[PDB]
């Protein structure tokens, strides 16, 4: 996540292998239940998308559910690209796979900002509701 240091900086701080094991045992305990929703969002304040791409590739099995949350990942970057055709982030670069830790700070720091890893939570609680939708 970002941080301000004491200094006060703004900067990047490691994710925590406890925010990573809270989030499976959210996903694994409630089944994709409406519960993991919130959870998601309260263990992810302040992620970059390098931050949420380690948290979403600690899920293991539900190969279908995860399948299906890359591919709304995918349709939100693309929609994206859509109505920024110039310019930086492109839609990969929020959702973290054309883009640095370095690029996404600077991004969330920038004057005006470009909160990737807001936008990208977003687009990952969508994909998680249309599972959650499914599961019930
Ligand atoms: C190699 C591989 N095959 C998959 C099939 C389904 C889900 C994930 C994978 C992976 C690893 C995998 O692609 N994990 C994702 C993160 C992720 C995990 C789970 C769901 C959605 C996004 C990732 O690391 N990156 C860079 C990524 C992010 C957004 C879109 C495409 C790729």
């Amino acid at each position: 996540p970002i941080v301000q240091n004491l200094q006060g900086q703004m900067v990047h701080q490691a994710i925590s292998p406890r925010t990573l094991n809270a989030w499976v045992k959210v996903v694994e305990e409630k089944a994709f239940s409406p519960e993991v929703i919130p959870m998601f969002s309260a263990l992810s304040e302040g992620a970059t998308p390098q931050d949420l791409n380690t948290m979403l590739n600690t899920v293991g099995g539900h190969q279908a559910a995860m399948q299906m949350l890359k591919e709304t990942i995918n349709e939100e970057a693309a929609e994206w690209d859509r109505l920024h055709p110039v310019g930086e982030p492109r839609g990969s670069d929020i959702a973290g796979t054309t883009s640095t830790l370095q690029e996404q700070i600077g991004w969330m720091t920038h004057n005006p900002p470009i909160p990737v890893g807001e936008i990208y939570k977003r687009w990952i609680i969508l994909g998680l509701n249309k599972i959650v939708r499914m599961y019930s």
